[PDB]
């Protein structure tokens, strides 16, 4: 086998280098992903759920990720900096895989998104009229600062901050909300991910999961993609989700 | 075909007896469910969501039921008494049916609820300490007026009151969520609808659709049972769900 | 001087009285209050916020109060059984002394609260139709658990748990909010201390502080009394309300 | 005496102008503000709440402003195009003033605020770290699309949006709240507005009432200003607050 090491800082990479080759790997390093990390078996990723997001950004098929946090919650990782030489070794040698819908959005036709699409108004302290439609029904028009399309992964995300719900990992589904909404009444909205969401807003800028943005105006379409992302079976998945959601900050 | 039909008060009641006898269809009207509804090939209910809450209460294998809508949003109804005799019509010709799911709880295993399972204090103005566990990892344990384990049917009901997610009829899942929680921060979650659900708390009451309530102390235990509630196909369901939402009051 | 120690249970009981005693004041024990608290110079009270509550309830005119926090947050308090020593010389030798207004309501003239009057359906699990006004102009009319009339020192109370505002102890106002509002907008208003309050609702109770309750059918009128709560100046109340918010639980 | 009218669209200004002649008051017409309009002895606005916000802007010493309701709530206006004549009469003759605090920032010293100031992220969809101090004292650092320091007549702006209670207008005080949250617990605060407001922001833009805005990085100091903005006293104005807020979008 041949994994790709990404790394925002080189603090703990001799150890990782060290823990794959006593676990006969070959090891390439990156401390920026590209799109040549299609071509591993697997892929340990050095950093934060940032990290994680920024490489995923990189990948249409999906090679198993494996992340070792030394940002602050972790929901996306599997191992800090202190236990990781067990649990690696317990998961490459295992080889259990678990797979999370991405979706796409047609304003950015080839970007992909794990936590969400976010429509915002191009300039801050502006409101954006935004129309909601979903699989052709008018569900919604809000003026508010912007607007989140989530799956479930994004739900402890922006959506989070907009007041959404926590839903746990393998519950498939979309979550829609705003970000201040002006108005007396307003709820979030969790529809099947089958759904196709579509998004009116003149003068906006969309934005996958805060990396990868564009202008636009009018009609965007999201729906769910068939390039899930891909990540080592972490067995603590839901029972961790709780308490790492009570630490956020 | 034999129908019920029951309703809370004569409302439309000799009108609707004329449309289903120009159907062929057997009419005998009941001015309260009884298990005796069981004995028919379906049911018209004149009333809310209420009233189908009550007739629900009363069946375990559910003849499909046709709502007529006197009460207020009527979530669960199929018409009005100024257009039911079209759909009323169309929904025995075609006979199309459409299922969701009931849970019970072990405080009261005979009886299922199609909205929620609440866990309130026994005495009002009193707060009650709930440890919430889900397939047995404690997830949350706070200090509030109670705590609701709802189903999607059910976050238009209670749960919403509580601040909780508005989820489509059609996306099977648990809205878990505490009503005036004392804490700095909470969130409601969302749960896959096959796990198990373990509510504990002392000098309490639970109660099931807002109907059925007995006290209790300890543990109890809610899932999915194997008797969903049974209603004619409402094809407009989804779209309609979010102006009904809008209207709530 | 001669003052009051009132405990719920022996906690630092024979320190505190030592302290006293060492500071030329006679002490008399009370293990519940009474309204002989108001033949004291001072109280000092061994417990919570729920134990100064209660002294409370027994007074019209106020010896002012110092509070050794032996319960959690302890809003109300000047200090932990660990420190009690210190503040306390400080507190009698200077002798600063500070006032936040109380509320009476109709149904119980002759009881007072510094926290809330809370009117909550008299039966858990149903909801009441709420009507307030405002000095005679009808602001709301609400289907809920029940709504809370609360000042600025019960903005950390049960107005907190059901979504209030942190309303610091020396901005005079009441907060007007419902417990589980079942409506798709609403919001908590705040309103100048000075103004009548009007609640109308039927099959419901009535709380003062969490602790005298009476039942009550039509309205009832919430205004600002003259006899105040007194304690102890508190030098870091300000400064301090917002650690003790975040450790709210 | 002297009346500016300042109008966005000109479809009543004729009537306005025959109406102010019958008053025997000498009109001269404004299309954009500017700080001419300090020579007046007053103001009628035709246009909606953000029109009074931009004419404000203009004004340090401010002359009374009656408001005609063109927009859509009118929080801050007197009148309607059908009813404006008669109040318009009553206003001039009585000749009554009310008036509500205004506050500066000291990233831009001469601009002043009713509705808030807003620190806001110099770019969509970028949280910035913002520490919160109030009288030399630290209450809180959030991570958060931005944080806003409102007046009670703001309350019902931004604020609002953003989770915020209603306040009244007679209520003089700050509400500090922050947008897009990313925290498990937070709670908006109101405090006197005698009081100091610090927000520390790096990489932030400020923003004086959706008006004018400046970008900074580091600390920002808000207090009340001495010149506030002066209406006509509009005699309803805690009557009709909680309709129109219910109306809000
Ligand atoms: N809440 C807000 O107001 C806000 C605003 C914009 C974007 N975001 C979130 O940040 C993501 C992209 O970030 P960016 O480059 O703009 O900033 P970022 O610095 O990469 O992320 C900001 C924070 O979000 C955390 N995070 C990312 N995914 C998460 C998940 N799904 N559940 C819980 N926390 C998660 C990050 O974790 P680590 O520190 O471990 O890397 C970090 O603490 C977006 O996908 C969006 O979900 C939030
Ligand atoms: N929100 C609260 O503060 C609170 C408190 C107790 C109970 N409830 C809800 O009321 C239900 C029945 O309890 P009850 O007998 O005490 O009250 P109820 O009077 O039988 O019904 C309460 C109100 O809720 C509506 N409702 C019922 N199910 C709903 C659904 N899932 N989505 C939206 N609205 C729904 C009813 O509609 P109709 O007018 O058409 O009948 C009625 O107006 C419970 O299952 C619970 O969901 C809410
Ligand atoms: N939040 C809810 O769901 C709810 C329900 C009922 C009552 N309450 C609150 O409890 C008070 C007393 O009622 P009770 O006898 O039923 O309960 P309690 O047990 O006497 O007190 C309830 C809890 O609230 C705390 N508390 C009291 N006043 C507070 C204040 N203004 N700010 C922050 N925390 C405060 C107490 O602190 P200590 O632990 O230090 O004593 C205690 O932990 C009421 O006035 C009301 O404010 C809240
Ligand atoms: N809620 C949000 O997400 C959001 C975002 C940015 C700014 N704002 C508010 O808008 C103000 C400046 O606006 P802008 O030029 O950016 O946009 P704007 O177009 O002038 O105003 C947006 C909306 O806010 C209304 N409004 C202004 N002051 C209000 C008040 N205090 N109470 C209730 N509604 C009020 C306006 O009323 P009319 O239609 O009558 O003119 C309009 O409907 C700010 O002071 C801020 O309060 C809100």
């Amino acid at each position: 086998m041949r994994a790709a090491v990404v790394y925002k800082t080189d603090g703990h990479v001799k150890r990782i280098e060290e823990a794959l080759k006593r676990l006969e790997v070959e090891v390439e390093l990156f401390n920026q992903p590209s799109e040549e990390l299609e071509n591993f078996d697997f892929i340990v990723s050095v950093g934060g759920d940032g990290t994680i997001l920024r490489i995923l950004q990189k990948l249409k098929r999906c090679p198993p990720i494996f992340g070792i946090n030394t940002g602050r919650v972790g929901l996306l990782t599997h191992a800090s900096p202190e236990n990781f030489e067990v649990e690696l070794k317990k998961a490459v040698e295992k080889f259990e895989v678990e797979r999370f819908p991405r979706v796409s959005c047609s304003a950015m036709p080839d970007v992909l998104a794990l936590n969400e699409i976010a429509v915002l108004s191009r300039k801050p302290a502006k409101m954006i009229d935004v129309a909601l439609r979903v699989d052709g029904v008018e569900v919604d028009r809000i003026r508010c600062d912007g607007f989140i399309v989530a799956t479930q992964i994004g739900s402890t995300g922006y959506a989070f901050s907009a007041g959404g719900p926590v839903v746990e990992p393998y519950l498939e589904c979309f979550i829609l909300i705003p970000i201040a909404p002006f108005r007396f009444g307003w709820k979030p909205y969790v529809v099947s991910m089958e759904r196709k969401i579509e998004v009116i807003a003149e003068k906006a800028i969309v934005v996958a999961d805060g990396q990868k943005s564009v202008d636009f105006d009018g009609e965007i379409t999201i729906e769910k993609s068939e390039f899930p992302a891909v990540f080592f079976k972490n067995e603590k998945r839901f029972r961790n989700l709780f308490g790492k959601v009570r630490s956020i900050g």
